[PDB]
């Protein structure tokens, strides 16, 4: 098709999109289709002549929609929020026109990482605006980022021990290397240790599911005693399981003095640190060698955006593609800092709403302190009761919740995710959960 | 911003984008601004209140455009891998709104069938209810080559162990050999290193095609030296020139010698939707796997690389975009698209044959012309250097044998023979100046 025809149809698709979004509340979030429903609906071969746009869009409604998961539904309460903003869509559009994989890309990235750095109020050591030795950079995921960090640290320690002891071979050194994370850390850490070919050990967390000084130091002594070599440690701010926070201020100086590279994975919670109410949870970065979080989670930049800063950017070269700063730029300019702060606080509020609806009911309990946007709750009593509860919910198909385990407790996770969630939805949700609970607790007397 | 702001600014962006594409002829293909230009044009910190859309798009022209490459220019005469058609942009827009997905798994299966029939692969390769064999979208062609090689590795190991229970996997692998043309895309070499097997190049003939004589030789030399051939990559539309391995001669030898025959159609594979070109693909019946990237010529986004196997046992929502592109051009549209480009190629080819200073190195079949200035390597390097220096068009070189070469690829959506005329005349001029200098 020619330019002029894209105009008619692009604008049409813009309308089609807006509609889908405006009416999204109406859709059953999860698909109920029987395998192989699709093939009969689509012809055996490609068409010789072009089809009409009318026919194709109809077909998107009739054929594709029924078979897709609508995660932008405000009724999606699983995992963590996944960024989808209209400003990013507009960027993707432009970005599709230009194409990408020169200087505007690299430069807007550096400057955007500086914008974001100033927002999270990071130590100047991570910022390269005033000529600093460190800087920011966009990765595809927290996981990739953690890997990039593990491998920079690996390279580092090798270059150190070899400088001080030339006779020493790479193979012989990596045999000894040990890395760390909290027992609450994310799989991406294990992934990294295996790719990086080193040993990974978990530190036991405390009753707030946080890594502390004493526990980390036990570990280190234990492994140094056996001749192993600490080189890398990941600290999680906003664990996947229950949004708990490693004690960065306790752990930072330890890592420093033990010549252990400290990476802070803040993939979800990191977004909230642009609000002064939450910035303190980040106190400690001072000590970190690298810091990462996912704007494509809670900062409205559409997927593929992961933000990482390092104290020494040449440390990073040791590890040896797209135009993502454009999205960031659009999102930041189209919302402003204030608007972003509001986005965050609106979720946090709604999470506290749900929280206090649960407390208020003598039958339930909160399991972890509710810090920001995730609620870990439970029906008082047996696990089995709560596995029963989650079944009912997940079977009813109105909402969907993801259980986790906290030591020995089975726990239900409610997560404020979507861009358009209001107080109304959260309430509707809690109704549904509470009907189903009473049902369960009544089938408990039989 | 809310949904009705987006109905407005979204349609506005549709306009900005179309304008962009339409006037693209006029833009210089390469930035003429230095790393460092951007920071001072843009404030030091993010704004507190929302900026206006109007000020943002103005900033895109004034600030972003000078700093950007413009690979969608007709004057970009190489393969732009992240190039996209309009139907693809329409798809992306929807894909954004949407974002465990039964529709995306199943559409992909049907699209692979569509592509399949378009290329008219033998019935075997079809996943269309036949049972045996089938097709899959791999990440990239490198990833495909590696998948075939692993499948092939596994096959030979089982084969040899059934015959000789004593042989160990390790003892076997140490002796395995893989082959490909000496024009084999780099991604064969990588697949071998990861598969931990020996890779040897088969020398091509006067046409840069792999032939029986050369294949048999290597199988003889290596079998006798106690090695075991197990895998080969035949290339259809090489990445240096636009060469074509002879499947008719190579195929039968593979089947006989138990060599697994993977065909790498690369970029060229798309041309086989046209009857004129299907003869270059005769031989696939012998092949065990077949791969190509439809991005190049079937106007998709390159997240896509199609691969089929004769036997399936031996082994992001992409499908939507495919569906949109195929549904929106039609087969005939797609065909006209390849055909136009081939035509532009033969037109550039003429201009080249019509100047005695230049030669043509490889038969021009598809959208690529390999030519140079008659004479010396030195000379040509100098000509390429000053073409890129002028930044008005872009070309990439390659080495065929021992000889530097200029590749002219007609690849963009908007290319017309005017752009070709204008580019050739540009290439003549700087060749004059280059020739002069050489005399000194
Ligand atoms: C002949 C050939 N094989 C393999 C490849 C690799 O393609 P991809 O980058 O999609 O893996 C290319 C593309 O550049 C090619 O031209």
């Amino acid at each position: 098709m020619n330019a002029s025809e894209f105009r008619r149809r692009g604008k049409e698709m813009v309308d089609y999109v807006a509609n889908y979004m405006e009416g999204i509340e109406g859709r059953q979030v999860y698909p109920d289709v029987e395998p192989g429903y699709l093939r009969p609906l689509i012809p055996a071969a490609a068409p010789q002549e072009p089809d009409t746009f009318e026919d194709i869009i109809n077909d998107v409604e009739k054929i594709i929609m029924p078979g897709v998961t609508h995660w932008h539904s405000p009724y999606f309460f699983a995992y963590f929020p996944t960024a989808s903003s209209y400003p990013a869509m507009l960027a993707d559009m432009l970005c599709g026109a230009i194409g990408c994989i020169s200087p505007a890309c690299t430069e807007l990235e550096t400057v955007m990482m500086d914008w974001l750095g100033k927002m999270l109020e990071l130590p100047k050591a991570f910022l390269n605006e005033k000529a600093g030795e460190g800087g920011g950079v966009i990765q595809g995921s927290a996981s990739e980022a953690t890997l990039v960090a593990l491998l920079a640290a690996r390279t580092k320690v090798i270059h150190r021990l070899q400088a001080a002891s030339p006779e020493l071979t790479q193979a012989a050194i990596m045999e000894k290397l040990v890395a760390y994370s909290s027992d609450q850390a994310h799989s991406s850490v294990e992934r990294a240790g295996l790719i990086g070919g080193v040993k990974l050990k978990a530190i036991p967390s405390d009753g707030n599911f946080a890594m502390r000084a004493s526990a980390l130091q036990e570990a280190l002594e234990r492994d140094k005693a056996a001749g192993l070599i600490p080189f890398f440690m990941v600290a999680t701010l906003g664990t996947t399981t229950c949004c708990s926070f490693d004690n960065l201020l306790e752990v930072g100086p330890i890592c420093n003095k033990e010549d252990i590279w400290l990476h802070v994975d803040a993939a979800y919670a990191g977004s909230a640190f642009i609000c002064p109410e939450f910035r303190h949870l980040l106190n400690g970065v001072e000590f970190a060698d690298s810091f990462n979080f996912n704007p494509h989670k809670w900062l409205l930049v559409n997927f593929d955006c992961s933000a990482m800063w390092v104290k020494k950017r040449t440390d990073l070269t040791g590890a040896f593609r797209r135009f993502r700063s454009l999205k960031m730029w659009f999102v930041f300019r189209m919302y402003g800092v204030k608007g972003l702060q509001a986005y965050i606080r609106k979720h946090v509020q709604l999470s506290h709403e749900f929280e206090s609806l649960v407390r208020q009911d003598p039958r339930f309990e909160i399991c972890v302190e509710v810090i920001l946007g995730l609620v870990c709750f439970r029906l008082k009593g047996s696990n089995k009761v709560n596995e029963a509860l989650l079944q009912r919910i997940n079977s009813a198909k109105k909402i969907h919740l993801v259980p986790c385990h906290l030591r020995d407790k089975f726990v239900l996770r409610f997560a404020i995710c979507s861009r358009t969630v209001e107080s109304a939805h959260v309430q509707r949700a809690w109704e549904h959960i509470k009907e189903l609970a009473a049902d369960v607790l009544r089938a408990e007397r039989e």
